[PDB]
């Protein structure tokens, strides 16, 4: 299968560290946002939105990363724990996964983007929405090794990789005593953490350098 | 099961479009929001964001309800066309979901409740985000009968509740083609469509139509 990724973004760096824990080799395709590779017609019939997490697995082209990282498990990960089939179980993964689009990476993408991309001072008003979505991320840890039971699954990955963003703003995450616990854990037991997300931060990081 | 919910929640009616469509009860708990009882004690304890949807199912407390769209048809829905179990045919509808979110229901949100709420005037750089989203949507149905196929799935009730919202804010949807024919077809094959999606929708409307 092909990925069509950029490095730098967190839903990308979600993919790569799910098909290391399932042990997949993906083809990676980089797209050449500078030359605006995403918006010419071939791959506009792949991803008519043109972002970056596109999955092409024999002629089917999922965009949206979420879904990338639960059809990897459903098709690729015979005795995985990384998504269980039980119901109630799934459930709580799924419930992670719409809360890091939804709520954590939303809030994270309304404070920082202003900041980095519009020149804008910092709000703390949005950066207060941050702090109520790490501190909801805090409480689902709260007795729990990961975001979604004992087990790692495909919401602590796409979380790890949308958190580990948070380094870039210089955002204060670690505070947060279960987050902190939490993130440590993954960056020790996810396989291939610092190939898949780590290195990809970097390039995150070398832009926000280069403009603030 | 207890369903904790309002009615001019979008979120909400796509889970009450599930549950006609499955054929299933639900025990329906209104949430004083007047009153603000989604911040006590005990409803955080089901739900720390305080957020309408919450599914209670038999000691299990699910925000977010596209994961409770899901639950509902692997638990109560075992083999249903609405969520299909064939990695494929579900990750067409797991990444329609995402869009919901993160892109059509985000960007109608963006534009909406800074005129709704904030009293703000129309932006039009933001009303040209939703019809971009509008765009993608048509693009996807161009094509076939529903949003992921030519069945009715669970990305159709959870996106005809979030298109739905688009009517009280009177904006223009019906002007892309495949939308049209695609909204009009949910409203006359989804079960129980106006009980309900169109009667909460109209507290909705009520609401708009009593400040603007």
């Amino acid at each position: 299968p092909d990925l069509y990724y950029v490095p730098g973004s967190a839903p990308c760096r979600a993919v790569l560290l799910t098909a290391k824990a399932l042990n997949l080799n993906l083809n990676l395709k980089l797209v050449d946002l500078h030359h605006g590779e995403q918006m010419k017609p071939e791959y506009l019939k792949l991803n008519p939105q043109h972002t970056v997490p596109t999955l092409v697995d024999d002629g089917l082209a999922i965009a949206e990363s979420r879904a990338i990282l639960t059809y990897l498990v459903n098709k690729y990960g015979k005795g995985s724990t990384l998504y269980p089939e039980d119901p109630k179980a799934r459930a709580i993964v799924d419930q992670r996964l719409y809360f890091d689009i939804g709520t954590l990476y939303q809030r994270f993408g309304d404070y920082f983007y202003p900041q980095l991309f519009g020149g804008a001072p910092e709000d703390k008003e949005k950066l207060a929405k941050v702090d109520e979505a790490l501190k909801f991320l805090d409480t689902f840890l709260e007795g729990q090794k990961y975001v979604a039971g004992n087990n790692l699954t495909v919401a602590d990955l796409s979380l790890v990789a949308s958190v580990s963003s948070f380094e870039a703003a210089n955002i204060d995450f670690l505070k947060y005593g279960n987050v902190k616990r939490w993130y440590e854990t993954v960056k020790a037991t996810a396989p291939g953490y610092e190939e898949a997300n780590g290195k990809g931060l970097e390039a995150f990081k070398g832009l926000v350098n280069s403009i603030m």
